């Protein structure tokens, strides 16, 4: 229970931002909240005053949802970073301010378990878990939301009063639909998550903590494969994308033996000098090294460029902080990200578009990338309607990103990535319309352009791209638990016009 | 704060937990205990002492030598559960548990109280093995050594009877355990007992008992510069002028009263195979002429060198700046490395600069990853008398790191020999080591190098102990005799009592 941070405080330049430096907030106060009770009193005071609020956990939002200049009061979750096992509830409690790196280190070193969350260690649990997401173990263990047993959330009723509710996976729980909205609803929509409780949904299980969350593979093979751009012509490039697409089309079923494989294929600007792929395979099973080889051979088969390939073997927890998996921890640039689900691999026109845009000399930036992220496996064993992650038959997530340094150049980079993504999706109004080759987009990589009639000409609204048929049930949760629409932003769940 | 099962061979965690972060060393411990409390640590030590089993503690795992992962160690106490950071109102000081990483310490101290500690720049280093060894970081020149803030330490020690007990030792001179406190202001890890938690606060007398005033404030915003000089067409005279410019600058601008106490930089003298020499610089941005002052430093380093540097400067809020890889490093501990270290009281002489040029351009070696890094130091570190803590080096201007990195264990001999011969040749005038009290001032124990205790590599007649501790060593030996009389806590560079 401590002083809030206001302009003039030594901490204000840090705390008025998240990790995305494109967005600089102007809040009057940032509250380092310490408990559900404190969050109730901050929210109720702000609601009484008519002041716009937002929550910051890990600060990784790709859009201006927290740092929007309209936000007056931020609740920053940094003090709430506990991770542990709640004996009373029989589940792991992860408070919203815990980073994923701290979650994986504690769960694994202490109990030998993990969650199939994201790969960046500094991401906050608070804005990540409730939006679903992907990570290296999604194929092996399913989505992180498949582990959400309960959620503690501070909500604001019609009167303006704040209160804390615990909502659970039990369907007769009066707050069951509020728990369901936290299985992929996304941050900044329903209320302030204080903590999540995570546990397997299996009925079998003795209630010992080491049995109650999935085990990672004990060691993994990690490969870095790099093809020089100087050696790749369009036909080569196309063959490689096609090989990879076919392989993921064949080998992403929930019963596939390849659920233990994860990879990221980085289709980089040719200006970068090299195309690259990072692969992780469980190293513990019979024939791991040969199986890794047979995946790598498939990707490069008939490409006519010999890739540079190196494989190391690491114990699992050490593996998670290898930069090839974790990324480089550099958030000091400016970036614009876009995203899509792929149900099938890129077609011939799309591959040609990608080739053109990545080799273009009308643009100058080595940092543009289209990353194809191995997906499906056990994520796809879950029926589409079970959680608020409705996309349960995709084979890849696709990330489109460009990064740069100079803010005067924002319009150039933002236009390039917008035109690239619009042209890849040109047959469907510039966007990855669901239930076809694509399956919409995923809310942890929000893109306000999906709501912009200038860029989305498909007639399919942003809410259907992220949530497909889950959206009506999410709107009902919104109407019931945030009737005043306290929690909102450029892509927030909104009730139907009245 | 309950005990849980220990981790033995067969356990899914054993491959991770038998290692620290330096992959050259793989422990063969029988048991790794994820200790939850001091009482638990007492039980594990007691048991190990009775059965004659060798112990070591692992906090953040960043040890550069085999002190924890030595195949002789049978029982490891792993501090991962003890990672709290907070303000302890019982003592009026900030408590940092041994298992907390520096990243977590800086994020908590600064977001919650607006304060910090002038410790190391790598966020994943653990408090446990770091703070008691002293060390350096970006704010050393501004705020002095992290040990200058050590108020008290909770440590589990083993008596001659082999009973284990927990003691709190403080900076209070009348404390019966004062000497044990002192040995934790630089005596280094793995020597006296198991640190459970440290308490930190300013020693200032005229300070109100509020947390936000009890530790130093960082500069609210900093300028951060990357400068790069291409190696192609940088000849020996050019290299030499660069190293000499930088050296003279630090000779003149590293006193405790210097206005340049708010500057930190690291100059990386890289292998020419790498393609570029590089320098990273941080400067407080909040004062009137910060841009211009930064340019003055950069212009001094490049003056008359004749190779135009590529230079880019960004400005960040302080906490964000700490995670910029230019300052924090790259977070990649997956390779193999051998490191060596020295204090510099003066900058490199002409002979040493020539040896550096030869070694870094050599085509008899093949590795672009060799570096000699020159780290800005002194400033407010040198305001403290040499005898006040167990960090005896209080008049140096630079710390120097010699490092080589590689991948294949089959090549260990080759990289190890390269860095040994480089270091020996730079220090050839004094027995291949940085002998204290001269152009050098010994080495610092957070970058331990067991070759300093090897008569094959150290031909100066000055022992490893004097290189690390100078005249603090006798008082360290008294503390060792008093609090670890059985010599439970030991390794290749551990404090040892005199021969009997
Ligand atoms: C920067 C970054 C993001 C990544 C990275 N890797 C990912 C990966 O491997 N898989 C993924 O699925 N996602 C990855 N992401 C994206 C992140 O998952 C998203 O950026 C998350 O939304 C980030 O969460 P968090 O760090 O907490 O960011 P915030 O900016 O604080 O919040 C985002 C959003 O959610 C709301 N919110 C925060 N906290 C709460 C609580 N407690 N209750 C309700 N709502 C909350 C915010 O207000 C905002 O709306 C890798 C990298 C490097
Ligand atoms: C890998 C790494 C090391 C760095 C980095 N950056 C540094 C910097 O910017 N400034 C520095 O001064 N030092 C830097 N270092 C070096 C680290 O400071 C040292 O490597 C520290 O000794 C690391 O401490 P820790 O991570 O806790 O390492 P451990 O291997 O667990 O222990 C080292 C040593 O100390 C003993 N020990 C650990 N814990 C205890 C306790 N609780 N009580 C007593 N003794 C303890 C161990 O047994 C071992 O002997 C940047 C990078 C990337
Ligand atoms: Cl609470
Ligand atoms: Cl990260
Ligand atoms: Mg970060
Ligand atoms: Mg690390």
């Amino acid at each position: 229970h401590i002083d809030s941070v206001a302009p003039g405080d030594i901490r204000y330049e840090d705390l008025r931002r998240g990790e995305n430096l494109r967005f600089v907030g102007d809040p009057e106060e940032i509250h380092l909240v310490g408990s559900a009770a404190e969050i109730e009193q901050v929210l109720s005071r702000a609601v009484r005053s008519g002041k716009r609020v937002a929550v910051r956990s890990g600060g990784h939002c790709y859009e201006d949802f927290v740092a929007n200049s309209d936000v007056r009061v931020v609740m920053d979750m940094s003090r709430l970073s506990a991770v542990g096992f709640d004996e009373e509830r029989g589940a792991f409690a992860v408070e919203a301010g815990a980073t994923l790196g701290a979650v994986y280190k504690t769960l694994f070193r202490v109990w030998g378990v993990t969650l199939p969350g994201g790969a960046c260690p500094d991401v906050g649990a608070g804005g990540h878990i409730l939006g679903g997401g992907y990570g290296p173990l999604s194929r092996m263990h399913g989505s992180i939301v498949d582990y959400l047993h309960a959620v503690e959330v501070v909500v604001v009723d019609a009167s303006g009063d704040a209160r804390t509710v615990i909502a659970t996976r039990e369907p007769s729980d009066p707050n069951h639909d509020l728990w369901w909205a936290h299985t992929g609803g996304g941050g900044g929509n329903f209320g302030v998550v204080v903590r999540y409780w995570l546990r397997t949904a299996e009925a079998d299980v003795p209630p010992e903590p080491g049995r109650l969350l999935p085990r990672p593979p004990a060691e993994v093979l990690l490969n870095t494969t790099v093809w020089p751009w100087e050696g790749l012509d369009e036909a080569a490039f196309a063959r490689l994308v096609r090989n990879h697409g076919r392989w993921f089309e064949q080998n992403s079923g929930p019963d596939s033996p390849w659920c233990d494989l994860y990879s990221v294929l980085a289709l980089t600007r040719s200006q970068s000098g090299a195309l690259a792929m990072t692969t992780q395979l469980d190293a513990t099973g019979p024939d791991a090294e040969k199986r890794l080889e047979t995946y790598l051979a498939a990707v490069s088969e008939g490409v006519g460029v010999q890739p540079h390939s190196d494989t190391r073997r690491l114990p699992w927890l050490h593996s998670t902080r290898w930069p090839g998996i974790a990324g480089d921890g550099d958030m000091t640039g400016r970036a614009k990200i876009k995203a899509a689900y792929a149900r099938r691999s890129f077609d011939d026109r799309q591959i040609g578009t990608l080739y053109t845009r990545l080799t273009s000399t009308d643009y100058d930036n080595p940092a543009g990338v289209v990353a194809l992220i191995a997906y499906g496996g056990k994520v796809n064993a879950v029926p589409a309607d079970r959680t608020a992650v409705a996309q349960r038959d995709s084979i890849l997530k696709i990330v489109y990103v460009t990064t740069w340094e100079d803010p005067a150049q924002d319009p150039v980079h933002v236009r390039w990535i917008r035109e690239l993504y619009r042209d890849v999706y040109a047959d469907t109004g510039g966007v990855p319309v669901p239930g076809g080759a694509a399956d919409g987009a995923y809310v942890n990589y929000p893109d306000v352009d999906l709501a912009d009639e200038e860029w989305n000409t498909s007639g399919v609204p942003w809410s259907e791209l992220y949530y497909k048929d889950a959206y009506p049930r999410l709107q009902a949760v919104k109407a019931r638990w945030d009737p005043r629409n306290v929690f909102r932003h450029a892509l927030s769940v909104r009730v139907p016009p009245a």
